[PDB]
């Protein structure tokens, strides 16, 4: 349920970071700082350790293009990618071609969620710049049924947005994100840990702590 | 004038076109599928060979998270990136400031252009899709003028965008973009050219005919 954000600026100090988890698998997402950076080699590292790969590049292309890279994601070794739901029903569906088009027959593919609106997204700009003219929860809502129709595993929302998203979508539909406690409480499947995990003094101990707070 | 879309899906490939241009540097474009599989290093190898590098990875992400990005972009040697005008201002002035931050003092920063609406986003999908309820061309020029009121340098557009952009944001605002003469015509800077070019067994002299054409 845990996707701790490795948000390191070098694989040094990723490496840092994991060295006690080298016996305790981890779900860890991969921004697009550190990707651009290191490259398919941090993933290996990932997976060589033995950890899940969130490859969190946020795509947002034409159709094409998001496929053969979403193809090569998954050669890559990426457990879960995503896109921008803005890239279109199109966009998404040849995302999904992609990833079964980069993994091995039998195996299942990596899970890809989309972004509806960025968390940093407000009203104001949904409105004066985006120029979409309906509520930015409507908007949400709107983009997530298209990402599901598109089939796409789930999205990247608010905690307080997951309720309103599962309702559209199904319950069945990932709810990625306040308390691990709280966050469970409101809908979500999964949340991302930042800081709280990659900057304590006891990271296996706070890691335990933060089961038992979901549980 | 000319940006070499280096769409190979192998580095051998890619080193295997640019041979012929060990002695004439040229403007390469690298998308999110060669990026994607070959890291940074593809970079390196591209400005070794003494081309220019177009990165083309289009970051639409939270302002932060792109500035870290963008900084990270211009260490690696990028010389011209872009981002989708979908990020709002906010987001796009923090990617000059990553630019800013990751260029040495006294040296220029990458050039940085922005994505109003992809090349295969028609007006169903502006409808249907993304909520947005003014025409596509509108839809077009407002974002590009969104971008040039972030303090980007340009945009990527259609030939015949062109002009109804530079009309709008000023004739110095880069377009990025059909025949070479013709999109010379339309009123663009730069014309992003595909197989015509890589896929031609006489490249250096293809090369020297799209020169020649554009003049």
């Amino acid at each position: 349920p845990f996707i701790v954000a490795l948000d390191f600026p070098s694989k040094q100090e990723v490496e840092r970071f994991l060295r006690p988890f080298a016996g305790t698998p981890l779900f860890v997402k991969v921004g697009m700082e550190l990707y651009y950076q290191e490259g398919p080699a941090i993933v290996a590292f990932l997976k060589e350790q033995g950890h899940a790969v969130f490859l969190d590049l946020k795509l947002h292309d034409i159709p094409n293009t998001v496929k053969q890279a979403m193809k090569g994601l998954a050669r890559v070794g990426a457990d879960l990618v995503n896109v921008h739901a803005a890239g279109g029903r199109r966009m998404m569906e040849a995302a999904i071609e992609g990833l079964d088009a980069g993994t091995p027959s039998g195996r299942m593919r990596p899970r890809c969620i989309a972004v509806t609106q960025l968390t940093s997204t407000d009203e104001r700009m949904l409105h004066e710049e985006l120029w979409i003219s309906r509520p930015l929860v409507e908007t949400v809502a709107h983009y997530a049924a298209l990402a599901k129709e598109s089939g796409l595993d789930g999205v990247v929302c608010s905690a307080n947005e997951a309720a309103f998203i599962k309702e559209r979508c199904g319950a069945s539909f990932l709810a990625v994100t306040v308390t691990p406690r709280k966050a469970r409480a409101l809908g979500s499947d999964y949340i991302v840990i930042g800081r709280s995990l990659t900057r304590a003094a006891d990271p296996l101990r706070t890691y335990a702590r933060l089961q038992h707070e979901w549980n």
